[PDB]
């Protein structure tokens, strides 16, 4: 049973955040409440994220790339798998973008990846393992 403001999903909890921080402070805040940020495994929990998301806003994911090589790196240290990504068209777009947002278009529209700044403050998502 998932706690007070935390949406279910399998046997994990994810926390969708209303106030914006940079990525290592988004981290930082899932990890003072036990969690990390969220790591995309299967196609099923990605449609679940979406679905809780405001198409209106950006979400902080635990996947980065730190010496800005595109040497993507989930914070809970699985492996990535390009195959098994969901990247907008044109993205990665940027060396200096190394942090990986999701976010929605409007032309089409569509739910994605995107590479961000990881020091201007998002909204992000912590996932729980309970
Ligand atoms: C359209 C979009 O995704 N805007 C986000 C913006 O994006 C940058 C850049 O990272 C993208 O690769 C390109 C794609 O055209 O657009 C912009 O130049 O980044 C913001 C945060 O840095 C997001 O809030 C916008 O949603
Ligand atoms: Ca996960
Ligand atoms: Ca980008």
């Amino acid at each position: 049973s998932c706690p007070k403001n935390w949406k279910s999903f399998s046997s994990n909890c994810y926390f969708i955040s209303t106030e914006s921080a940079s990525w290592q402070d988004s981290e930082k805040d899932c990890a003072r409440m036990e969690a990390h940020l969220l790591v995309i495994n299967t196609q099923e929990e990605q449609d679940f994220i979406f679905q809780n998301l405001q198409e209106e806003s950006a979400y902080f994911v635990g996947l980065s790339d730190p010496e800005g090589q595109r040497h993507w790196q989930w914070v809970d240290q699985t492996p990535y798998n390009e195959s098994s990504t969901f990247w907008h068209p044109r993205e990665p777009s940027d060396p200096n973008e190394r942090c990986v947002v999701l976010n929605f278009r409007k032309s089409p529209k569509r739910w994605g990846w995107n590479d961000v700044n990881c020091l201007g403050p998002q909204r992000s998502v912590c996932e729980m393992m309970k």
